[PDB]
DNA sequence: TCGGTAAGCAGTCCGCG
DNA sequence: GCGGACTGCTTAC
């Protein structure tokens, strides 16, 4: 088999790399790795070395890195580039591996864990380490087994020894329902003392060292407490022995009061997988404990316990131990289902780089087209300082609020990659400039044409026709397995519509779910076969198509993700490619594209409805336009269709027969306007929007930019077996609005668009009654809390004092001289409720962390104080009045002269 | 050697016989 | 008690 890297680290001279050999077996080396860097020569010397814009250069080779290092120093001391990949590990790692990467994931050791720590007094604080670790469960991707140590005796009690029987048991057994897929894969060892249960742990770990290391938080918890742990019991030296190269780094963190550390492990990758959900799920939860996201992602109950987590190992080891073992599996099984840990194998293997370099897009990158021109024999330029320099972005229309019936969308494909690739925008294809009319004149055709040479945007960019860019072609190749990847999933989500269709009329069957593949669209035999399967059968289909949607939404989002992230690069100064003139060439071209297209929609779209200067386009963002459908609807008249299906189909006929030609007729001008290369800019349509027939449903509203809501029918070819609302912006989008609040002011938008103002009236009706019955926490606010220092003035408020700020100054107050009440974190999440006057806390709010019930002790005055009536108002009704009033519509029967009846 | 912009809304401060 | 000029947070793209 071909080798592979597992880890890479540049140790002074030295290159510390595990590998996977030919044979498959893991195996270490240590490199004096001799790089070399580039200087700029005279042409009249045969050098096979150039730069990216066609310079000669010499090549220097260097005995060792620091070398290589010091030689850079004195070159910017002199004022003279410094060419060559400075990053030596990418340099090393793309010598050694001269072809693409083809791992074997088997190979690789991916260890997740988590362990317990027992605390008498608060959060025990891993840069103190000062309680005993007394559970730890580390599952190994190799052995598919759970290690399990277990610590019996404990300066904080001594307890029995853990019972697998009882942990498999249900709940309502008195059992602990460990998942039985994973009882034969425990291998449960229980511990007289610390000291043996961290040597055996310790042993293990060289035994089985992790390449990938995961779990929940293990970044700022379990790998520094792991380590300041056994620092404090054996000494440094031996908590060392945690590296395999046996290198660390600490990290102390600033703040004031509690301060944190993190580790660096050398020859180690970690992705703590909270890191791993933020940057690749696209989600943002109002809590991101284990509890709240497994809930989330799995549809799993709270793991529940009686009394504080302090007493649960003595009150409950049974327990306690079968908790910790759960935690790690459900960390597996979201794994399983979003599969981050294959997409940072992918993409890290893919670009050449460290695995946890995948966090970020400038190194992925820099390293993907670093290879990329060394196999042209080129060098890539020295890296240079830049000051930070704000630039223009997007363009978004700025929509009439109302109410909107019928409505279809259209977008561009890829938008910011298809321009890079259309008008050639790469650091070596610049080819000059043009003087620059106003924006407005491109838009409009009476601008000079730019160039007739030249590939061209309007911010007065010219680009070489005939010649490959490096930043384009590298962007094409993530594009294309983008589009792979896109295609399984809308085939997979297409599929799951077939069956949601076939479950409305299921079989009296024994039968079993159909081998398939869910990233194809079925073919008609398999259609006619779910059509008399049991709805046992059925509904195990449609999980199996969703988790194949979701393999291929984390498969495309993320890909997407890096090809604009190369686009944003070109705008952060950190980037070898950093340059405003072509960052600023793409954002500028989307501009022009949307606003060109808005007109020869509205052009398009009067001419066949025999009308003139009517605005069909009402809104549009970045590369997206919104065409109101009424007229469309009105010229065949709405009372020629059958059932809502009816006009859907003719609106989807008429966007891909008549609008979508008309469309690719206006960017193929505009193309040859600007002279491009190629013509990418493909926008099809998106949304089909309207109210069901014969109802009173308004369909959709705009508010303002950003703020939107339609009742969608068909998305990007997947017709929906039922009706789905597409809200942007809006409140019931937004991780503060509170959980019960975002439902029913979702249900309000739902009743709006697709029943009337009657229903509308009557659900507003019924929830303000009530509201007053509803859980604390389900009608909480949600607020990330970052500088709380600097408000803090002797635990009161200093000016300024953001609300949500105030409320955890509050909180502080009310938990001081509390033990075990747990301490809000900077920069994480707190639930925020607002307090009546003359309340026991002193102020207007009361903050505490999110995901969590607030303490017994203070939640009885909680519950008292609450302001119902505030919150009420502050986050239902106040949005609720944006939207009604956008809408033309009352959430509150007006007064009128019918009043003086009964009725 | 750590490494995108546009734009809406809640809230504080302050002006306001 | 409600605006305008800020900060802060959050979402659309
Ligand atoms: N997180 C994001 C989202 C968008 N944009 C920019 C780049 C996109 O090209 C453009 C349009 O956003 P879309 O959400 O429509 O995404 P794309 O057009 O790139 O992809 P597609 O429409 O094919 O899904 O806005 C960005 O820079 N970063
Ligand atoms: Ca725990
Ligand atoms: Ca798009
Ligand atoms: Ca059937
Ligand atoms: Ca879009």
């Amino acid at each position: 088999m071909k080798e592979f890297y597992l880890t890479v680290e540049q140790i002074g001279d030295s290159i510390f790399e595990r590998y996977i050999d030919s044979n498959g077996r893991e195996r270490t080396r240590e490199v004096e790795y001799k790089p070399s860097l580039f200087a700029h020569c005279p042409e009249s010397q045969a050098t096979k070395y150039f730069d990216i814009y066609g310079k000669p250069c010499t090549r220097k080779l260097f005995a060792n890195m620091r070398d290589a290092s010091q030689w850079i120093k004195r070159m910017e001391d002199i004022g003279l580039e410094a060419l060559g990949m400075d990053d030596f590990k990418l340099a090393y790692l793309s010598d050694t591996y001269n072809y693409e990467i083809k791992y074997d994931h088997t190979k690789i050791r991916v260890a997740n864990f988590d362990i317990e720590v027992t605390s008498p007094d608060g959060f025990p604080e891993p840069s103190q380490a000062k309680h005993p670790i007394d559970a730890i469960t580390h599952y190994d991707s190799i052995d598919d087994r759970f290690y399990v140590f277990d610590l019996l005796n404990s300066p904080y009690g001594n307890v029995e020894e853990w019972s697998i029987e009882i942990a498999a048991k249900l709940q309502e057994q008195g059992g602990d329902e460990v998942p039985s897929e994973i009882i034969d894969k425990i291998i449960y060892m229980p511990f007289d003392n610390e000291k043996e249960l961290l040597m055996e742990y310790l042993n293990f770990w060289q035994q089985k060292t992790p390449v990938i290391l995961t779990g929940w938080n293990v970044e700022s918890f379990a790998i520094p407490y792991v380590y300041n742990r056994i620092k404090n019991i054996f000494g440094e030296s031996t908590a060392k022995r945690l590296s395999p190269h046996r290198k660390t780094r600490v990290k102390v963190i600033e703040n004031m009061y509690g301060s944190r550390e993190i580790i660096t492990l050398f020859g180690i990758s970690v992705l703590d997988y909270i890191d791993l959900y933020k940057k690749f799920s696209f989600t943002n939860q109002p809590s991101y404990s284990l509890d709240y996201i497994s809930e989330f992602e799995l549809n799993v109950g709270k793991l529940k316990y009686d009394g504080p987590i302090s007493k649960l190992r003595e009150s409950n080891h049974q327990r306690y131990i079968s908790y910790n073992i759960i935690a790690v599996y459900r960390v597996l099984q979201i794994d399983a289902k979003r599969q981050f840990i294959n997409l940072s194998l992918d993409m890290g293997y893919y670009a050449k780089i460290q695995i946890q370099s995948v966090f970020s897009p400038i190194k992925t990158w820099d390293a993907i087209i670093f290879n990329s021109l060394k196999e042209q024999n080129k060098v890539i330029p020295q890296g240079r300082s830049h000051p930070v320099q704000p630039y223009p972005g997007a363009f978004v229309k700025e929509p009439i609020p109302n109410r909107y019936k019928y409505v279809m969308s259209f977008d561009l494909t890829s938008l910011y990659p298809s321009i890079i690739r259309q008008v050639n925008i790469s650091p070596e294809t610049i080819a000059g400039t043009f003087k620059v009319a106003p924006l407005h004149d491109y838009i409009n055709a009476v601008a000079e044409r730019p160039s007739d040479v030249y590939s061209c945007s309007p911010n007065g960019m010219m680009y070489y026709k005939d010649r490959d860019g490096v930043v384009p072609t590298e962007i094409t190749k993530v594009f294309n397995q983008r589009k792979e990847h896109k295609g399984y999933m809308l085939a997979a989500q297409r599929n799951g519509e077939i069956i949601k269709e076939a479950l409305h009329n299921p079989n009296l069957s024994v039968d079993e779910p159909l081998d398939v593949d869910y990233r194809f669209d079925f073919s008609d035999e398999i259609k006619e076969k779910i059509k008399k399967l049991s709805a046992k059968s059925l509904n195990e289909m449609l999980f199996r198509a969703q988790r194949t949607e979701v393999a291929g939404m984390t498969a495309q989002i993320n890909r997407k993700a890096l090809i604009n992230g190369l686009a944003g690069a070109l705008g952060n100064v950190w980037f070898r490619y950093y340059d405003l003139r072509n960052a600023t060439a793409i954002t500028t071209f989307g501009q022009m594209a949307l606003q060109w297209i808005e007109r020869k929609v509205n052009e398009y779209l009067n001419e066949v409805c025999g009308t003139e200067g009517e605005a069909f386009v009402l809104y549009g963002d970045t590369d997206s336009i919104y065409v109101s459908a009424d007229k469309i609807i009105d010229k065949v008249g709405e009372s020629k269709f059958r059932d809502t299906n009816h006009w859907v189909d003719f609106l989807d006929k008429f966007a891909r027969e008549r609008m979508e030609p008309a469309i690719d007729r206006g960017f193929r001008e505009m193309c040859e306007y600007m002279n491009n290369k190629q013509h990418l800019m493909f926008m099809d349509r998106e949304a089909i929007a309207g109210p069901p027939l014969g109802s009173k449903g308004i369909g959709g509203f705009w508010t303002g930019k950003k703020r939107y809501a339609l009742n969608v029918w068909d998305m990007e070819g997947t017709r929906y077996a039922e009706p789905k609302l597409k809200i942007m912006g809006l409140e019931t989008q937004k991780s503060s609005t509170p959980k019960a609040v975002q439902k029913a002011l979702k249900e309000c938008i739902r009743r709006m668009l697709q029943e009337g103002e009657e229903s509308l009236q009557e659900y507003f009706k019924e929830f303000e009654k009530e509201f007053r019955q509803l859980n604390y926490i389900s009608i909480a606010s949600v607020s990330s809390a970052n500088n709380i220092a600097k408000y803090d003035v002797g635990g009161f408020p200093g000016p300024k004092c953001p609300f949500h700020i105030r409320g955890i100054l509050t909180y502080n107050r009310a938990i001081k001289g509390n033990i075990d009440a747990p301490q809000v974190v900077e920069g994480e999440k707190v639930y925020v409720l607002p307090l009546r006057e003359g309340n026991p806390f002193g102020d207007k709010c009361i903050a505490w962390p999110s995901g969590t019930e607030i303490t017994d002790l203070i939640k009885d005055d909680v519950l008292h104080w609450m302001d119902y009536t505030v919150l009420l108002e502050k986050t239902f009704i106040k949005p609720l009045e944006g939207f009604t009033s956008a809408a033309k519509l009352d959430y509150e029967k007006k007064a009128s002269l019918f009043d003086m009846f009964d009725f």
